[PDB]
C-alpha cells in the first residue's frame, strides 16, 4: 500500500514492548506501551502507569 | 482491538480514583478524577475542584 | 454514562457561580461565570465583563 | 439553553459599540467592535480599521 | 447580518488595495493586497510578490 | 471570483520557478518550487532537496 | 494535475530510501524512511527505530 509502515502502525506493532518516549522538555519516559491514540497519546508502564499527551512528544524509539 | 489500552479509555477506569497531572508549567494536580472528555481536559477533585485543559497536560498518572 | 463529570458539564453547572480562570501568562481573573462555549472560552462577571479566549485558560476552579 | 450568555454572542450584543482587545503581546487595542468570526477574529475601529487575528487574543473586554 | 462586517469580508473589501500587516516577529508588511484564504494567509504585493502564512498574523490594517 | 489570487493559487502558478521561503527560526531556503499542498508544506528545489513543513513558514517570496 | 509534486508523494517516493529529518530542536536524524503519515509523522531506520512525531519537523531532505 501507500506509507510504508506507517507510525501508529509501529506503534500498534509495538504493545506490549518497552519503548522510550522523548518529549519536548526533555524527559525521556521508558516502560511497557501499553495503548496508544490517533493523537500519537501513549500509555507507557513502569513501576506504574503514565499518560503521555502526544503533543509533548519528540521522538518514539520503539 | 486496536491500540491496545486507549489512553481515554485508561482514564475511564480511572475515574473516582486519585491521579496526579503534572503541567507543561512545572506545576503538578493531585486529587480525584472525576470526568474527562476527547481533549483531555480533566476535573480533579481535592478540596477545590480544578478543570484543567488538556492542551496544557504533560502526563497524567493514574 | 462514560466520561464522568465531563469538563464543560461541569462548567454548565458551574453557571452564575463564581469561579477563578489562571491563565498561561500566570494573570487570575475571579468573578460570576456567565458563558462558556466549546472551546473553553469564558466570560466572566468581575466588575465588568470579561471573554477570556480558551486557549489561554490553565484552570479553571469552580 | 446550554453554555449561558455564548462568548461569540457576547460579541454579538457588543457590535457598534467600543471594547478593548488585549492580545498575549501585552498590546491593548480599544475602538468600535464592527465585526468578528467564529475564530474570534476582530475587526476594531478607532482613528484606524485593526483586523486582529484571533489566536493573539487573550482577552476581550465588551 | 450576523457577526457585523466579518474579517474576512473586510479583506475582501481590500483586495487590490494597499495594507499593512504585522507579524509576530514585529515585521511590518506595507503594499497591495492581492489575495487571501480561510486562514488569513494573504498575498501582499510591494516591489515584489510577499505570501504570509496567516498562523504569523497579528494585525491587518486597511 | 472571491479572495483575488489566492496564496496556494500563486503556488501554483510559482511552479518550477524560483522562491525564497523564510522559516520561523530565521532561516531562508532558495531553489525551485516544485511542489506544495493545502498545509503550504513547499518542496523545494536548489542544489538538493527539501521538504519544509509548513508549520515553520514565514513567508514566501515566488 | 495540480501543485507539482506533493511533499507526501515526496515522502512515498522516498520509501526505502535514506533521508535526514531536521527537528525545531536543532536534532538531526538520519536513517531509511520506512513509514511516514499525512501529519509528516516518519519512522526512520538507522541503528534503531526512531518514530519522529511531525510538529516537530522542520525539513526533511531526501
Ligand atoms: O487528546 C488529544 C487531543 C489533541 N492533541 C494534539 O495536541 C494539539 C494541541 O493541543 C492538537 O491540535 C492535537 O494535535 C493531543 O495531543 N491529544
Ligand atoms: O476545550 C478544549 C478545546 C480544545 N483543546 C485543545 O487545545 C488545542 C489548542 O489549544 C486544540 O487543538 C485541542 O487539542 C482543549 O484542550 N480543550
Ligand atoms: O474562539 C475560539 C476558536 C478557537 N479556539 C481554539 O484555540 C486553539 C488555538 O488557537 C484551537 O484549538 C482553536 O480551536 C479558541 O480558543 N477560541
Ligand atoms: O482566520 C483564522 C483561522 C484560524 N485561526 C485560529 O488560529 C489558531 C491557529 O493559528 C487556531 O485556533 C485557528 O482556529 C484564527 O485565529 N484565524
Ligand atoms: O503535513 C502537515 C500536516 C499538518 N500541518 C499543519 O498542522 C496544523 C494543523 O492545524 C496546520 O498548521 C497545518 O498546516 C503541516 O504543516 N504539515
Ligand atoms: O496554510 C495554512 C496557514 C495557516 N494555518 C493555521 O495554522 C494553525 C496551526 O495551529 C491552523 O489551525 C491554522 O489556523 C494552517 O493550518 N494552514
Ligand atoms: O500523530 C499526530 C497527530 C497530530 N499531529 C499534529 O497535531 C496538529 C493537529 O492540529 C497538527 O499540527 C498535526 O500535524 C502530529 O504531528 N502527529
Ligand atoms: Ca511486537
Ligand atoms: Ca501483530
Ligand atoms: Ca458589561
Ligand atoms: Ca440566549
Ligand atoms: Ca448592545
Ligand atoms: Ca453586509
Ligand atoms: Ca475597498
Ligand atoms: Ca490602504
Ligand atoms: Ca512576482
Ligand atoms: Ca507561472
Ligand atoms: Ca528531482
Amino acid at each position: 500500500g501507500a506509507m510504508s509502515g506507517r507510525p501508529l502502525d509501529v506503534l500498534e506493532e509495538s504493545l506490549e514492548e518497552t519503548v522510550t518516549v522523548r518529549l519536548k522538555d526533555g524527559d525521556e519516559f521508558t516502560g511497557v506501551l501499553t495503548g496508544y491514540d490517533q493523537h500519537m497519546n501513549v500509555v507507557i508502564e513502569g513501576e506504574d502507569t503514565t499518560i503521555i499527551r502526544g503533543d509533548n512528544v519528540v521522538t518514539i524509539k520503539p
